[PDB]
Protein backbone atom coordinates (compact mmCIF):
# COMPACT_ATOMS: atom_id res chain seq x y z
CA UNK A 1 0.00 0.00 0.00
CA UNK A 2 0.99 3.56 -0.61
CA UNK A 3 2.14 5.53 2.32
CA UNK A 4 2.60 9.18 3.10
CA UNK A 5 5.57 10.91 2.71
CA UNK A 6 6.15 13.40 5.22
CA UNK A 7 8.07 16.61 4.12
CA UNK A 8 10.61 19.29 5.56
CA UNK A 9 10.09 21.25 7.98
CA UNK A 10 7.99 17.94 9.81
CA UNK A 11 9.62 17.92 13.13
CA UNK A 12 8.81 14.30 12.81
CA UNK A 13 12.21 14.28 10.48
CA UNK A 14 14.26 14.87 13.39
CA UNK A 15 13.35 11.81 15.07
CA UNK A 16 16.45 9.61 16.13
CA UNK A 17 15.02 6.14 14.61
CA UNK A 18 15.66 3.08 16.73
CA UNK A 19 16.95 -0.39 16.05
CA UNK A 20 15.33 -3.17 14.48
CA UNK A 21 15.21 -6.34 16.72
CA UNK A 22 11.85 -8.27 14.98
CA UNK A 23 12.86 -8.90 11.29
CA UNK A 24 8.72 -10.82 10.91
CA UNK A 25 6.06 -10.44 8.44
CA UNK A 26 4.72 -7.08 9.56
CA UNK A 27 8.59 -5.37 9.20
CA UNK A 28 8.56 -7.30 5.39
CA UNK A 29 5.14 -5.25 4.66
CA UNK A 30 6.65 -2.28 5.85
CA UNK A 31 9.17 -2.87 2.88
CA UNK A 32 7.31 -3.49 0.82
CA UNK A 33 4.80 -0.26 1.34
CA UNK A 34 7.95 1.74 1.55
CA UNK A 35 9.44 0.40 -1.79
CA UNK A 36 6.00 0.93 -3.63
CA UNK A 37 5.97 4.06 -1.87
CA UNK A 38 9.28 5.12 -3.14
CA UNK A 39 8.71 4.14 -6.80
CA UNK A 40 5.39 5.79 -7.09
CA UNK A 41 7.05 9.16 -6.13
CA UNK A 42 9.94 8.20 -8.14
CA UNK A 43 12.87 8.41 -5.52
CA UNK A 44 15.57 6.41 -5.50
CA UNK A 45 16.21 6.10 -1.76
CA UNK A 46 13.73 6.16 1.56
CA UNK A 47 14.53 5.77 5.16
CA UNK A 48 11.70 4.73 7.10
CA UNK A 49 10.87 8.31 9.21
CA UNK A 50 10.16 9.51 5.29
CA UNK A 51 6.69 7.84 6.10
CA UNK A 52 6.46 7.73 9.85
CA UNK A 53 8.30 4.98 10.61
CA UNK A 54 10.97 5.64 13.65
CA UNK A 55 12.88 2.95 12.49
CA UNK A 56 16.82 1.49 11.21
CA UNK A 57 15.85 0.63 7.99
CA UNK A 58 16.43 2.39 4.62
CA UNK A 59 16.06 1.36 0.88
CA UNK A 60 18.08 1.80 -2.52
CA UNK A 61 17.54 1.14 -6.03
CA UNK A 62 19.76 2.89 -8.01
CA UNK A 63 18.62 3.17 -12.07
CA UNK A 64 20.83 0.41 -14.15
CA UNK A 65 22.60 0.85 -17.84
CA UNK A 66 19.15 1.82 -19.61
CA UNK A 67 17.83 4.01 -16.82
CA UNK A 68 15.08 2.24 -15.31
CA UNK A 69 14.76 0.44 -11.68
CA UNK A 70 14.77 -3.01 -11.54
CA UNK A 71 13.00 -4.16 -7.88
CA UNK A 72 16.03 -6.75 -8.13
CA UNK A 73 18.70 -4.46 -7.67
CA UNK A 74 17.07 -2.43 -4.68
CA UNK A 75 18.70 -2.91 -0.94
CA UNK A 76 16.85 -3.19 1.76
CA UNK A 77 19.62 -2.16 4.95
CA UNK A 78 18.53 -2.56 8.72
CA UNK A 79 20.63 -1.57 11.86
CA UNK A 80 23.68 -0.22 9.46
CA UNK A 81 26.91 1.17 10.47
CA UNK A 82 29.80 2.96 9.19
CA UNK A 83 32.83 0.50 9.25
CA UNK A 84 34.72 2.59 7.14
CA UNK A 85 34.83 6.16 5.28
CA UNK A 86 37.53 7.42 3.04
CA UNK A 87 38.04 10.91 0.62
CA UNK A 88 35.59 13.47 -0.05
CA UNK A 89 33.42 14.89 -3.07
CA UNK A 90 30.78 17.28 -3.80
CA UNK A 91 27.41 15.37 -5.26
CA UNK A 92 23.91 17.40 -6.07
CA UNK A 93 21.41 15.74 -3.97
CA UNK A 94 17.69 15.41 -4.01
CA UNK A 95 15.35 14.11 -1.48
CA UNK A 96 11.35 12.93 -1.54
CA UNK A 97 11.37 14.47 1.96
CA UNK A 98 12.31 18.36 0.16
CA UNK A 99 10.80 18.19 -3.28
CA UNK A 100 11.86 20.56 -5.63
CA UNK A 101 14.86 21.53 -4.04
CA UNK A 102 18.67 19.79 -5.11
CA UNK A 103 21.76 21.20 -3.63
CA UNK A 104 25.44 19.99 -3.69
CA UNK A 105 26.46 18.72 -0.62
CA UNK A 106 30.48 17.36 1.18
CA UNK A 107 30.34 13.57 0.89
CA UNK A 108 32.77 10.59 1.57
CA UNK A 109 33.53 9.48 -1.96
CA UNK A 110 34.06 5.93 0.00
CA UNK A 111 32.43 4.01 2.51
CA UNK A 112 32.49 0.22 4.13
CA UNK A 113 28.72 -0.50 5.61
CA UNK A 114 27.40 -3.21 8.23
CA UNK A 115 24.41 -4.00 8.04
CA UNK A 116 21.09 -7.07 8.10
CA UNK A 117 18.64 -7.61 5.31
CA UNK A 118 15.44 -8.45 5.77
CA UNK A 119 16.19 -11.96 7.04
CA UNK A 120 18.27 -9.99 9.49
CA UNK A 121 21.18 -11.47 7.69
CA UNK A 122 24.77 -9.23 8.06
CA UNK A 123 26.13 -8.09 5.04
CA UNK A 124 29.48 -5.98 4.80
CA UNK A 125 28.87 -3.37 1.94
CA UNK A 126 31.64 -1.17 0.59
CA UNK A 127 30.23 1.28 -1.88
CA UNK A 128 31.89 4.63 -3.99
CA UNK A 129 30.36 7.61 -5.96
CA UNK A 130 26.39 7.51 -6.08
CA UNK A 131 25.78 4.34 -4.31
CA UNK A 132 28.13 5.58 -1.40
CA UNK A 133 26.23 8.80 -1.52
CA UNK A 134 22.73 7.33 -1.20
CA UNK A 135 24.41 5.20 1.57
CA UNK A 136 25.08 8.26 3.75
CA UNK A 137 21.99 10.37 2.73
CA UNK A 138 19.81 7.85 3.97
CA UNK A 139 21.30 6.70 6.93
CA UNK A 140 21.66 10.55 7.90
CA UNK A 141 18.01 10.36 8.29
CA UNK A 142 17.70 7.54 10.96
CA UNK A 143 19.91 10.16 12.84
CA UNK A 144 17.13 13.33 11.56
CA UNK A 145 19.09 14.70 9.57
CA UNK A 146 18.43 16.34 6.35
CA UNK A 147 20.73 17.22 3.50
CA UNK A 148 19.73 20.93 3.80
CA UNK A 149 21.12 20.61 6.96
CA UNK A 150 24.35 19.83 5.30
CA UNK A 151 24.41 22.98 3.26
CA UNK A 152 27.22 25.59 3.14
CA UNK A 153 26.41 29.25 4.13
CA UNK A 154 25.24 30.39 0.54
CA UNK A 155 23.70 27.65 -0.32
CA UNK A 156 21.72 27.34 2.79
CA UNK A 157 20.58 31.44 1.76
CA UNK A 158 19.67 29.88 -2.06
CA UNK A 159 17.59 27.02 -0.26
CA UNK A 160 15.75 29.55 1.90
CA UNK A 161 15.30 31.86 -1.40
CA UNK A 162 13.93 28.93 -2.94
CA UNK A 163 11.91 28.10 -0.83
CA UNK A 164 9.86 31.00 -0.16
CA UNK A 165 9.67 31.04 -3.96
CA UNK A 166 7.23 28.20 -3.18
C1 LIG B 1 9.25 18.01 -7.91
C2 LIG B 1 10.26 16.91 -7.75
O1 LIG B 1 11.05 16.66 -8.63
O2 LIG B 1 10.19 16.27 -6.56
C3 LIG B 1 11.09 15.20 -6.23
C4 LIG B 1 12.41 15.49 -5.70
C5 LIG B 1 13.29 14.40 -5.34
C6 LIG B 1 12.88 13.03 -5.51
C7 LIG B 1 13.79 11.86 -5.08
C8 LIG B 1 14.91 11.93 -4.28
C9 LIG B 1 15.67 10.73 -3.82
O3 LIG B 1 15.28 9.60 -4.14
N1 LIG B 1 16.79 10.86 -3.04
C10 LIG B 1 17.47 9.62 -2.60
C11 LIG B 1 18.74 9.89 -1.77
C12 LIG B 1 19.88 10.30 -2.72
C13 LIG B 1 20.48 11.58 -2.64
C14 LIG B 1 21.52 11.95 -3.54
C15 LIG B 1 21.98 11.03 -4.52
C16 LIG B 1 21.38 9.74 -4.61
C17 LIG B 1 20.33 9.38 -3.71
C18 LIG B 1 11.57 12.78 -6.05
C19 LIG B 1 10.68 13.84 -6.41
O4 LIG B 1 9.39 13.52 -6.94
C20 LIG B 1 8.25 13.56 -6.17
C21 LIG B 1 7.01 13.18 -6.90
O5 LIG B 1 8.19 13.88 -4.96
CO1 LIG C 1 16.21 11.71 1.71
Amino acid sequence: ALLEIIHYPSKILRTISKEVVSFDAKLHQQLDDMYETMIASEGIGLAAIQVGLPLRMLIINLPQEDGVQHKEDCLEIINPKFIETGGSMMYKEGCLSVPGFYEEVERFEKVKIEYQNRFAEVKVLEASELLAVAIQHEIDHLNGVLFVDKLSILKRKKFEKELKEL
